[PDB]
């Protein structure tokens, strides 16, 4: 059978939407400072953190390691959940923190 992504069931993880569908969710379900994570289209094995500012949606690359850690913003983290915890408490863009996930609908 087909294996699901290890992050399936995380509130912020969307395994089967397109990039534009993620944007649409952030603009309709989400509010400013909402976020979600999906697998990268262009780099197999990577993830993308999508984040809504007042003017646009920004994407941040998350690159896993062979030992199942995750590189983001030049720094390694034990999990994607730890990246999210970090940027709820320290700004991800000037003036902005992560606030609410967009849940899988």
């Amino acid at each position: 059978g087909r294996e699901e992504d290890p992050h399936e069931g995380k509130i912020w993880f969307h395994g089967k939407i397109s990039k534009q569908e993620a944007y649409n969710l952030l603009m309709t379900v989400g509010q400013v400072s909402s976020f979600l994570v999906r697998p990268s289209d262009n780099t197999p094995g990577d993830y993308s953190l999508y984040f809504r500012t007042n003017e646009n949606i920004q994407r941040f690359k998350i690159s896993p390691t062979p030992n199942n850690q995750f590189m983001m913003g030049g720094r390694y983290y034990n999990s994607i959940g730890d990246i999210i915890d970090h940027y709820r408490k320290e700004q991800i863009v000037e003036g902005y923190y992560l606030k609410e996930p967009v849940p899988m609908q």
